[PDB]
């Protein structure tokens, strides 16, 4: 059906940038929206300054977005249940803490959404996956797309999609996040694998956006870059079982041509130092996501014996010193070739 | 083989902006490069010059690219010859201009390699159909990609895509263009309907990323209207009997990408105008190319019955006085959907 689901109260646990900004879409579609944020005192501070002053300043929140430490206060009664919890807590979290969180899900067939992108270091697992061992798969959907969190916290016009493996779940789904007003519009899909791997990969590959321009490299260098890098995710979403339908859409290229152009962001700045020739230890000061992702990701990629030449130089250039001129040249190094493009139509 | 070829002389007929960066590419090639432009006294300037102060400002013309008025002493003995004739010159300059040059390409085998984009108005045909009516198909293979031209002029690193139904025509165009530096590297694709397709859609599709910007639309926007408009490139060409290989790579996705965010663009500023309120006849001052490529477009895709949502709503926009609020609107009326992509893998 196209008629929107709204909704006595949201919860959602992370209480980052995009977490706040997604909360902001639910307040337009839930009476009450709790965020649940693991610091009591500042807890209290976002409160009484109805602003996420820690991670999304500058926007003031709808007063009917209340944060909380209590993480049963939290979901109690909620309808809706958003994971932006940072994929190296994600486990600790549920093992900790998600007990009661987890039966309740269960009994109540609560619709669980995961916002929250990377790759854990111990199992080389996506967040989907992870949370996927405490929750039944059935209730799983991924929430993916171009959705920078300044502009979807404002309301400025974003399109997202939300992938589940049952296609009703995200129509389901699409119907609760989709708003009013049509600034936030969400678009249905089976490839969580496909929506997983792109909004890991794509901070690997935005680190390389960062070197090309430090390497005095322009737009031109910057679109190949996104193009090549899409066949990346591709091959490593197909060894990954994924069917692949997200890949050219919003949340795999839509995505990544996103990231790769924000030039402000961390992975877009230390992608530029090391082109600049800054060795990785000046520059660590806030890890960059990219940073962070590229050697779990080298490592699921050696793994599957799945070749990825961006990806790949990316870690060498991050991790193992490799000057980046000269990864440049070993990438350049394969000849000439076809691009690698099956046809769409016969 | 992934050895480069070097010539003793290319021709570029066009000497536009996108004309004179080939021939810089060429010069590094090819011992001769001439580049045919019609007014004898703006040639002569040109020549003194030694820039192309018309079209590429600012730039140094190899001292090995020589322009002329003189049609047969511009083929005469080239090995390759470029087209970049505008669209609407192009049938004309075969029948007024053409015919020593077509039995020389003939008669030699020589290989042409189409680089001009859009729609002829009379026949809805694109460049290298039209320029197929004239030369024979064999010999014909089309450049495209993200090829910003003072880049590409500069030889600030740029990738594109070489199609020619017969794979193998591309791949020894391959070793033509590429440069020895690698700052100018091409991949072998069969799609000439996919790059065509992509090369005239882009300009139209420019606009309203325009368009978007003047709505007061964000970064999350213009993401959405790229991934979005693609999928009315892959119809279109799926309709022309493409085979859309091209679609998601250099020439589809990757042009596309860049071309929707050069903000400083003649189509983008029409589409900001545009969006903010003022009528086509009032901005009217050099036609951008998505205004004279909407109508033959639309024209085409309802001879085909291919329905062009983005397209058609911007030709609304350009050609019939729509407020823009109005064609977003109707736009998103189309209620909640499913993205629209099949699986790659099953
Ligand atoms: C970490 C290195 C980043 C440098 C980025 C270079 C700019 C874009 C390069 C795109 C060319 C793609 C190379 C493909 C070669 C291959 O498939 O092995
Ligand atoms: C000429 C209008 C331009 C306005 C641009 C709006 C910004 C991007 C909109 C993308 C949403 C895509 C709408 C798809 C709806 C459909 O398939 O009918
Ligand atoms: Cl230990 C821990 N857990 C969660 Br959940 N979130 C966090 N953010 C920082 N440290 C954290
Ligand atoms: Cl009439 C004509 N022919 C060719 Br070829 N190119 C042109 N450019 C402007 N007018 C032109």
């Amino acid at each position: 059906k196209d008629e929107l689901l709204y909704l006595n109260k949201a919860v959602v646990f992370g209480s980052g940038a995009f977490g706040t900004a997604l909360a902001m879409v639910l307040s337009k579609k839930c009476r009450e929206v709790c965020v649940w944020h693991m610091n009591e005192e500042e807890v209290r501070l976002v409160n009484e300054k109805r602003e996420n002053v820690l991670f999304l300043k500058g926007v003031q929140l709808a007063s009917n977005i209340t944060f909380t430490s209590d993480v049963e206060k939290a979901y109690n009664g909620a309808e809706i249940i958003l994971f932006v919890i940072p994929t190296q807590f994600l486990r600790g979290f549920f093992e900790k803490s998600g007990g009661n969180l987890i039966a309740y899900a269960k009994e109540k067939q609560v619709p669980v959404l995961v916002c929250t992108k990377g790759i854990e270091r111990s199992t080389l697992k996506f967040p989907a996956e992870i949370i996927g061992e405490f929750l039944p798969s059935p209730l799983l959907s991924v929430l993916a797309g171009p959705s920078f969190a300044i502009e979807v916290a404002t309301g400025v016009f974003t399109c997202v999609s939300i992938a589940s493996a049952d296609i009703n779940v995200a129509r389901r789904l699409q119907r609760i996040m989709s708003t009013g007003d049509r600034s936030f519009v969400c678009w249905a899909t089976t490839d969580t694998v496909g929506c997983e791997v792109a909004s890991a990969v794509k901070n690997v590959l935005a680190i390389g956006s960062g070197v090309a321009n430090g390497l005095g490299m322009g737009l031109n260098a910057r679109a190949a870059l996104i193009m090549r890098g899409l066949l990346e995710i591709r091959d490593l979403t197909a060894a990954l079982g994924g069917d692949g339908s997200a890949v050219f859409g919003l949340a795999g290229l839509g995505d990544l041509q996103l990231t790769c152009s924000s030039e402000l962001s961390r992975n877009f700045t230390v992608g530029k130092k090391l082109g600049k020739g800054l060795p990785i230890e000046e520059i660590q000061r806030a890890v960059a996501e990219g940073v962070a992702t590229a050697d779990p990701l080298m490592r699921l990629a050696k793994q599957l014996k799945v070749k990825m030449p961006l990806c790949h130089q990316i870690y060498e250039i991050v991790y193992k010193k490799k000057n980046p001129r000269d990864a440049l040249a070993d990438l350049l190094s394969c000849g000439l070739q076809d691009e690698g493009l099956p046809p769409l139509f016969k």
